[PDB]
């Protein structure tokens, strides 16, 4: 049990004012989140080389590197923990991993790879051909068609990324009798569109649309060596008889082949 | 001697198609090289984190990293030099060594970061002052208001770079009595210009000075795991029995303060 | 060597928080700096007390305490120079130590009595007599006569303290003969002004001058208790994520006779 | 010392008609002659195979092979030399070793490859484009010219090769004003123009210039296995009644880049 | 080392109240001093007999003596400085040394016959003959014209000594032309005039100088039993609660010709 | 030491009024440390000097042995105080030794007890060689030059220290010095050359020459010290005289390698 | 010590009338001289044989036979010097020594081959080619193109024979702007012309030079069985009653290619 072994080796180690475990590692197996979409490698080096894939729609090759960065996040907890072992347990859970889940989210979406950043996947994506689009369309026939500019690249797509106010226009649109075209609310089953997962996530800007072949077009190499740490700390924050849980990770972010990433806007 | 254990391992090796020697460095004791002028460091690492200085002309701070890339070179010979140690020696330095040397100059001193290449000191290096200049100064005296600006950063000067005709044309040089600034020949030879070393070197242009706090604005860091190495070339075409002699190292280097290396131009 | 016992002993004394070395004394108690003019002591006691004389231009006395002040310089670095022994070694050199030389020559040139400051050799120091200029006078006339009024002290000058732009216009300087006063730029290289040392400083004000019979006049007293000290922190809003590394050391300074010191400024 | 050994060995093995001496070589660190411009390199076989590149005026390959051919000079003494160990210690000296450093230089530089004969410098060399000239170009500038040419190879120069009449004229030429122009006779002897070697050698025909990547571009192969010998003779039919001494070691010289090397011919 | 031996023979004495050490004599078991231009000598007693020798303008013989005095100096220093002997050693330096020199240097110099005072130079000394002056003459040919009329005692003059106005007024003076007559600030500092050593020293009065043969004409003669003590002291009233360190040495000042020696005054 | 060792068999030797040491020799560098140097046996010494055609010609000479000797009165208690006498004889008597030998050997006559000097052997130095705008250094050049003339080489330059100040501390019109700072007049050199600046050379007088071959001082051994009481020294008031000795003889063999002149200005 | 030794052995051998210490070369073979240029070389028999070559300006050869010959210098002593042996030992020092030096110089460079004389470097000599000399040059000027003519020998000239005036001529040359061409007496001292040793000799004739490949081209042959002698003499009517020390030496001069040594005369 990972919540098990984080508080006994955080209350075991833990000297009175900081504590720390080696969680190498808090990727699972190793809504949906941006990383559940990618593939996954695993590393002992600070930077990887490696051979980027263009297509012309034949094959080209280039070398290209990725520098692991790292991600982190913290909350603050009563002082009545780290003594109470089972009340540590209940902190180290599905909030806090959530939380690290959404930060990670907006670095492998939108970074621009410069300085402290990640390489996002926003930034290599190949234009939508706007040339597909035809009189009659939604916006769920301007996500088909892009479902089908990835097949060019030899790959198949695996998602779709939209910003929430997209996501909820989309799902209660109304063919001109008044019924749905997604069906009534009682049938569809969430985040679901033509057979992909919807990731309805608020890094992705209005507006804007990303589908790809991202379990095989991408892939996130973690560092191993993550960690959570508790410390009684000065800050700004309500400090006044409390700890602070914080862990982080290192990752990098490798991309493949562009083209089986399509990014788009909705015309209206 | 390097050569001798080198040719030594070579043959003691080889199978019939690969053979191996593993060098800790090609640097001795881990004219002067560029690299002779700059601090050494070791590391394990793929890639360094720095911070580097910015000096307003009260310091400001950033993070860089530098990459450690690959500076490699490599001689065809035939299959009579794994017969001979004496012939195998006279590659492993008359032409395999003499070879790198330039190769790793070249690239310490003007490697334009991008790519496979090191940054090399003259893409960092902060441009001479031209407003310094006096009424009737000589190219001896332009090398002393660049040995001044370098004081601008708070470090001292500590050697010039130059090609060895603009040397020549420097170390023989005159004042109008009819007598010697440096010296004849003597000064040519043993290359010292007012107590700091000269590096006379064909990788840098001609008209084009360097001088700097070279030894505490710089650090060379090499991950040791350097190697000589043999292999039967498959290729065949054209030249039967061909085999292929190859030696590499592993560097990055970091600049702490670009403020303190002046490059500059003199006017003819 | 002082690099290797210092990287065993961090490594050694390591918290995952912070780590310890003892250096008794970095040299100074076993180009020049301000402290190579200045005489030398060393104490076991965090203040002290002295007498001043006071020279009338007979010699009146009062009582005065030095309190024992902290000096301290550091450098940041990457987060996995703990887990790498030879890493460490590369940073514990010459840039450290030169960093914390140019750190004192601040305070014991400009500092005041008020906070953690040491008193400095400029806020005792008195003032120079312009009723010396002689008619047609040059920049190095005024070091002239600045050198005799050390004389009314009962002491003779050891030494000069400028700014590196009033050393390098005073050495380049033309007479009205159209040569050099002092010699051409090798005597802006190895530092002499009528055989008393010179001290190019950027601590030193543009357009003021220093000059004292320094080893009689004022003495700085060594406390011994220096120390590296590496530690994770994130202060003064730098750097993210990057280990400290700090060396510091405690002195005194005791000025005995502030009348052997003039302070002035050029005019032209 | 060397002389003692040798003069002791031919005593020794002396037989009324003949005697010898086995010695590794004359060439110790194993003006300048043809063979301090060219890599050295040692050998334990009398046929060398190696690889040629050639460059468009990119890279191609062939096989080439040097046949290692026999260098001797002699000197004629009176018989009573083998009677009198201090006057063979007397002509086994500096004069006998400069000889045949004399004669190697014939070889290397103007040899065919025909017969008993090394193929020399002077035929595999390109020949220079004229194209490079202007009207009013002095000798001098036709040899920055064909420094200029050498970098067509991606090597660049490290010697220049002239007959010595040609080498006087181009450093002693006087201007309009009756100055020196190239140096005066302090650059005639101490052999240097524009900080490359000069070997001004009268093996080099009268109008015919040299220059080349001569420390890259070739090599000299030595067997070892060199000998001193001495004889009773009447061959050449000069000098009757005369004992023969005679000096003798066996070479290959191998061109690896022939487009670095430039000869040309003088207008005048 | 001497400051070694000084303060652990101090501390070990020390018994709360008085503690002692038997330097024999500082130094002299042989700018300048005055003590520096005289001979020196070695005594066992307190009385001195000697032989005085006067010229008229033959030698002349006289009974004559000295009796040999007391010159002391003291530092203050606080009460730990008996505790710490590292602290100790800090105090008995170069600058308790140099006072003395000082201290001498006005009993020598000026000193009458009555009390506890040595017989010096200047009352001894023979009037400078006026009659030698022309009209116009500078300063420096008062000094010539003296250093003269010192040949009429058959000796030759050894030294000069000057205030160090007088000093500074005879080697900066400069011409109506703009430009030094006596060379200037080179010839201030590192005194010498005409080949002879300037001791500029505020024991003279300004406006006053002595020429002579000192090395030849007097003589200084040392006990030995010189001294440095501590005790807690209360005498002048100056400072409380304070060490006093004194170093005392016995002196007689010995004139065997004082012909050799003129005093004289400028004219302007 | 010396003085040492001459103190503690005075204060021995002496019985009243008489006592004695001998000893065999006593001992910027001395005009002595420029000549060659001989022993001898005997009270004088026959030579043949050559003379130089500026062919070779030949004379005999002789070299008198002549003792070196200065005096000092004392009071006769520093007999009972051996450091004092010992201060004596060295601090007053032997340095005005060294000061008087110098004077001999630079400028002394063959006339009575003195020593003929080498200023008054030398040659003159040639005024034709001195070009238009020569400084005082260039003279010493020209007679550097002169001393070839003789087949010997020039080997040291002795001058008065006024005139040593004057050319150490010399410039060029460049504004750079000829020679040196402060390691020009100090560390006695000129051109490689070793200076003697010496009190004994009259003002504006220089003289260079082939010191070590041209001239040689051929030295007796036992050089002495005598206390004396005799006369009225004690008897009206109690005085004694320290007196202390040397005996040499100089050679010059030829005087062709010395210049002798005087400067311009 | 030599002198100990050399007059350990007169005095022993000495009986009645001439005594005799037997010595080897004085010291060649145990400002530069003649023999300092030449090369050495050791012989037992009193005629050596040895071929020239000559050149056209193909190799010519002729046959030649050199016979050794007496150098001899003498010093009269008084009859003392045998009685006294620290007096014969004052004797014989280096005045002895360079006067036979000298000696052998004015042989080695004057000398005709007729009677007891050797054959002289100037008499082999080739006559400099006044067609060389250009417009403007000096008679240093001259001196660079007889440094020339010597390579056409195939062999680099070694040093300079001159007068002394003519050394001191050229220089202490001085410009139109009265200062040093050659650089001036600095250069007079320390015998060097363009990097060339200058042997100033009375024994050169005033207005002529040589230059040559001195070591290169002529070899000194010395017999051993040198002696220093003492012998009652009366001859040549110069000097009567007087002792003679005499030391002489054997040897022989073989000039191997007399195209490598250049004699001239300056035009005025």
């Amino acid at each position: 049990s990972f919540s098990e072994r984080a508080a006994e080796e955080l209350i075991k180690s833990w000297d009175g004012k900081q504590g720390t475990f080696g969680a190498k590692t808090f990727n699972k197996s190793l809504r949906l989140t941006i990383r559940d979409l990618l593939a996954q490698g695993r590393t002992s080096s600070n930077a990887l080389e490696y051979v980027r894939e263009e297509v012309f729609t034949d094959i080209t090759f280039s070398k290209q590197t990725a520098n692991v960065k790292t991600i982190a996040h913290w909350v603050q907890a009563s002082r009545q923990v780290m003594d109470d072992a089972p009340m540590l347990q209940s902190y180290i859970n599905n909030r806090l991993m959530y939380g690290l889940a959404l930060k990670e989210e907006g670095q492998l979406l939108n970074g621009d790879g410069t300085g402290d950043n990640l390489e996002g996947l926003n930034k290599v994506a190949t234009a939508y051909d706007t040339s597909l689009n035809a009189t009659g369309d939604t916006r769920a026939d301007i996500i088909a068609h892009a479902i089908y500019q990835v097949t060019e690249s030899e790959f198949s797509a695996s998602g779709i990324v939209l910003n929430p106010r997209d996501w909820h226009n989309i799902a209660l649109l109304k063919d001109n009798e008044g019924r749905y075209i997604f069906g009534g609310p009682q049938a569809f089953t969430s985040n679901i569109m033509w057979g992909l997962p919807v990731v309805p996530t608020k890094a992705q800007a209005a507006g804007t649309f990303t589908v790809g072949g991202f379990d095989m077009a991408s892939q996130v190499w973690d560092r191993m060596d993550a960690t959570v740490e508790v410390s009684r700390e000065d800050r700004d924050n309500f400090v006044k008889n409390m700890l602070t849980i914080l862990c982080e990770e290192r990752l990098a972010l490798a991309h493949y082949r562009p083209t089986a990433i399509i990014k788009g806007t909705f015309s209206s």
